[PDB]
């Protein structure tokens, strides 16, 4: 029942998911790798710090477009039609990946701060205007922002699932560590067993660096010794 070719299916399936659009490089091309490419960017409270590994946005063009004929003249674009109701464009700098809808909706991935999505973004929406569309950019929002860390020391998973149950799982089909649900902020935290953190779901920085300052001393009380 499910038809990604539907293109309120394939919009509605970026932000669906089980961690949300953590998941967006499922469409733009496995559960395991999508996580650990997060832990790997040319970085990852005692010194430790987070850093932004992706934010995802969206931009509305304000105009229904043809995405055959963007899909034609823009350089680095894919429209499989079967497989996703969307051209799938890249830009270099910033090195980013949109996806755009007949409608006009817009979503860009990839960029590491919020500047860069949101010029990104215009990058985009100006690409589409030279084609020959009635495009505008507007209503830009940053939906999603994830963040990794590493608090650098080995952590007791078995006893964090258990000590804090209530605010975890212990789901392996989904994650081989541990996801931790946090309620203030709302924030998803994906916890390995050897101190390596994503945290996703943020719509603020802030928020990221909120869920960390409040994990760091439940973790430390888990290291593994």
């Amino acid at each position: 029942k499910t038809n990604l070719a539907n293109e309120d299916e394939a919009y509605e399936a970026i932000f669906g998911g089980e961690f949300g659009s953590l998941e967006i490089g499922s469409y733009i091309g496995d559960q395991l790798e999508m996580v650990t490419e997060l832990l790997g960017g040319d970085m990852v409270m005692s010194g430790i710090v987070p850093t932004l590994q992706n934010i995802v946005a969206t931009v509305t063009l304000g105009c229904r477009l043809d995405l055959k004929t963007v899909a034609l003249h823009a350089r680095n674009a894919e429209y499989n039609p079967k497989r996703f109701a969307a051209v799938i464009m890249r830009i270099r700098e910033p090195k980013t990946t949109a996806l755009i809808f007949a409608s006009g909706k817009m979503v860009v991935t990839g960029a590491k701060s919020e500047d860069d999505s949101k010029l990104a973004s215009r990058k985009y929406a100006r690409i589409i205007q030279k084609i020959g569309f009635a495009a505008k950019f507007t209503d830009f929002k940053i939906q999603n922002i994830v963040g990794s860390c590493d608090v650098k020391f080995p952590i007791r998973l078995e006893g964090l699932a258990f000590s804090h149950g209530t605010f975890s799982s212990y789901e392996p089909e989904l994650f081989p560590g541990l996801i931790y649900r946090m309620v203030k902020p709302k924030i998803v935290l994906l916890i390995f067993v050897s101190g390596k953190i994503v945290l996703t779901g943020a719509k603020q920085r802030e928020e990221i660096y909120q869920a960390f300052e409040a994990i760091y001393p439940v973790l430390s009380e888990f290291r593994k010794m």
